[PDB]
């Protein structure tokens, strides 16, 4: 009986479907961060932000810990949220910002996805400089474009953030397991280089577990984002024996029930787990 056979797969899907359904947000749900005074918080009305793990009161963004792996998952910031988003990125000493929304999505003005990392700009008191750096192919034609974002604000320490932009991963799809591995390695390596610099400089952030977290977002911050975070957690040696059930349940209780949004995205996590001999189900 394979632990990765149709019966185990069906059981995993049944457990996760129950969890998605019971985590769906109620109106004024105490579990979810609420908008204040009419200003839009959630890019998508029913893709909400777990209050207990919210990063900032005015962002749809969550602290995520899968096993031992600590990240932030968020939605693509709204235009009104850009100053706060850049403050999140700077205060976190962000070692990598992985953006998985496509160039086509960002270009479509109907979607309200500001092009905040590929060009320079001013957002309230913050000035952001963008520089293009290397381009890395990930397989199957999927491409990572990298940037450095330098975040300035009078009186504040200047912070530069490495960005990994996958510009051609379409919404509601899963890139293959091989592409996912290549992406997770690139994001982890980018993060480790930048974290190492901070540690070399004696940054206080090194000792603060709310900081130095990779920040990942897509458009909603639940589909492409969750596939990448699940693959990153499987690269962390500390996460031996953490099951797929655990990793998806943790992302869901810590952000919302949509984390791992499409069956094809769950299937990639299952395939990566099987490759490691990692359990799918608890017990
Ligand atoms: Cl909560």
């Amino acid at each position: 009986v394979s632990p990765y056979g149709p019966e185990a797969r069906a059981e995993l899907s049944s457990r996760l479907t129950t969890l998605r359904n019971t985590l769906a947000p109620a109106t004024n749900d105490p579990r979810y961060l609420q908008a204040c005074g009419g200003e839009k918080l959630n890019r998508f009305r029913d893709i909400q932000c777990r209050r207990q793990t919210a990063v900032r009161a005015d962002l749809n963004a969550n602290y995520i810990q899968v096993g031992n792996t600590r990240t932030i998952a968020c939605q693509y910031p709204l235009q009104s949220q850009l100053e706060s988003h850049f403050r999140m990125l700077a205060e976190n000493r962000t070692p990598v910002l992985a953006v998985l929304a496509s160039s086509s999505e960002i270009a479509n003005q109907r979607f309200g996805m500001p092009d905040y990392f590929r060009q320079s700009g001013t957002y309230g008191s913050i000035t952001v400089e963008s520089k293009m750096t290397q381009q890395v192919g990930l397989g199957d034609g999927i491409m990572a474009d990298m940037y450095t974002l330098t975040i300035r604000e009078a009186g504040q320490k200047t912070i530069s953030v490495p960005v990994v932009h996958v510009g051609n991963w379409p919404d509601q799809t899963a890139v293959s397991s091989e592409v996912t591995k290549a992406l997770a390695s690139l994001v982890d390596q980018t993060a480790e280089t930048k974290r190492n610099m901070y540690e070399s400089k004696g940054s206080s952030a090194v000792a603060d577990d709310s900081k130095l977290r990779p920040v990942i977002h897509s458009r909603a911050g639940v589909g492409r984002t969750a596939q990448l975070i699940g693959a990153m957690c499987m690269n962390d040696s500390r996460n031996s024996q953490l099951s797929v059930e655990d990793m998806v349940s943790q992302m869901r209780v810590q952000r919302n029930g949509i984390m791992v949004q499409k069956d094809e995205q769950l299937d990639v996590l299952i395939k990566l787990a099987e490759g490691q001999g990692r359990p799918l189900l608890n017990s």
